[PDB]
């Protein structure tokens, strides 16, 4: 049949998508703005379509329900067929690959700690042997299942720790995770994703920094339903764009390039 | 039909793939010791295979000659249906994805700068400048292809000059490029992949050193005749390894846990 505009799926979250501050006055694609907004556009450049973006109803990346064995966020609505591509910071794991195709990776990260400056912690192990000092992740996603799911001594012990520690050291989104670590005056640390970390360092207040190796090393990946015709192109696009240098270019334009907290 | 053994496909390259002091006392897959050794028995572990360690027959990663179009290398013995798998430090390229399946990446890297101690040298741009202390590559493979494709004005000025350069400044196997870094008394920089420049670093006599940032961002994959059947499997399988932490047990293995420069 005839070509169709693809439609994409994506989650706001700062630096990747963004409504732009003068979104009422513009329409379709051109509201959004990020890296992942960037890299969408050169992805459709690169294979030939026109797409639309859309944000996903639940707000979240993507998990199956152990009981009912739904797939939601991002991942269920390609699993579901309500979104042709998923173009977001979605960490490719075993559990997402077995429902869905991925790209090879468009960015290499890993979880890591955030804290605020003068914080006496270097390391997950620093954190784990302690409680004065509170840590968390967000209340859903990647960062979470790797805690929840982790069979390394230290691991296992800050997943034990997170889910009896009193108040919740869970956070909603991002921006509560940051706001803790900022208003706690040394007593909250963050667990996120390095990438995110990296970019929230250079952020005014310029009061938080990361700590520490990072505790994985994994990758974002272009997600497809599976068996999907346009995971091929897609997928040698990310190697292109890789190839060319644009991946890093694309990077810097968003983390570094207008960083505010120096040089 | 029946199971059949599996034909795996490698290459001898330090850490990776080596024959064991022993071996001559030896036989079959026992022969043989490293990193890739090790993950080869962890995937077919994985994914329930019995397998056949063989060493491929041209010492080449994979490329296509551009006027016969034949593939050389671990990838041509894939596209040409010699091996079932290639298990080896094969970095995942645009060119060999278009026509092999690759897992996602079992160990991430870049191009990196390999000095003499106390070569006054801190990035790429630094050579690029001048001429004094050559620099090159091996003379086959992804990094001196990265090179020869690069449209990135440094790296286009460093192809120019290592095509130029005399006396020769490309070396066949990376030992040739290890030596030729020691004795040459700070006066040759050896380019190549950072896996590679870290593990150096830590073998005697510990005159080596990796300086600067990398100059790209890759992935090494475990390779597959295109739509092979054993690929979805052999993916989910390093998805698993590197989930579970063995991936970083088998890199410290091979890297540091006997590391030959102090600790
Ligand atoms: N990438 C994750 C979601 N995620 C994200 C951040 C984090 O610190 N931890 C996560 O788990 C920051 O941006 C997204 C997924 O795919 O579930
Ligand atoms: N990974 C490359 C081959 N290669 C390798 C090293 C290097 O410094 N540069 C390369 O190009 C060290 O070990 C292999 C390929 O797949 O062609
Ligand atoms: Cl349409
Ligand atoms: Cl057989
Ligand atoms: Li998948
Ligand atoms: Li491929």
């Amino acid at each position: 049949g005839a070509n169709k505009t693809v439609v994409v799926t994506t989650i706001l979250e700062s630096p990747y998508v963004m409504m732009k501050k003068n979104h009422e006055m513009l329409e379709g694609n051109e509201r959004y703005e990020g890296y992942c907004v960037d890299l969408a556009a050169e992805i459709a450049k690169h294979c030939g379509f026109k797409y639309k973006l859309t944000i996903v109803g639940d707000g979240k990346y993507g998990a199956r329900d152990a009981d009912t064995k739904i797939w939601n966020g991002m991942v269920g609505e390609l699993v579901y067929g309500k979104a042709d591509i998923a173009i977001a910071p979605l960490t490719i794991t075993l559990v997402r690959e077995e429902v869905i195709d991925f790209s090879k990776p468009f960015m290499s990260l890993g979880i890591s700690i955030m804290i605020k400056k003068g914080t006496p912690i270097e390391s997950a192990e620093d954190l784990s042997k302690q409680t004065e000092i509170a840590y968390g992740t967000l209340d859903s996603g990647s960062t979470k299942e790797f805690f929840r799911r982790s069979k390394i001594a230290v691991f296992d012990k800050m997943w034990t720790y997170m889910r009896s520690a009193e108040p919740s050291v869970f956070v909603r989104t991002t921006a509560e995770g940051v706001a803790r670590v900022r208003k706690s005056k040394g007593k909250y640390a963050y667990l996120l994703e390095s990438t995110m970390n990296e970019y929230i360092e250079q952020r005014k207040p310029c009061d938080t920094m990361k700590v520490g190796g990072n505790l994985d090393s994994k990758g974002y990946g272009i997600a497809t339903p599976k068996g999907s015709s346009l995971g091929n192109a897609v997928n040698l696009a990310v190697l292109k764009l890789n190839e060319q240098g644009l991946l890093d270019k694309l990077k810097n334009k968003w983390w570094y390039d207008k960083g505010e907290c120096g040089s």
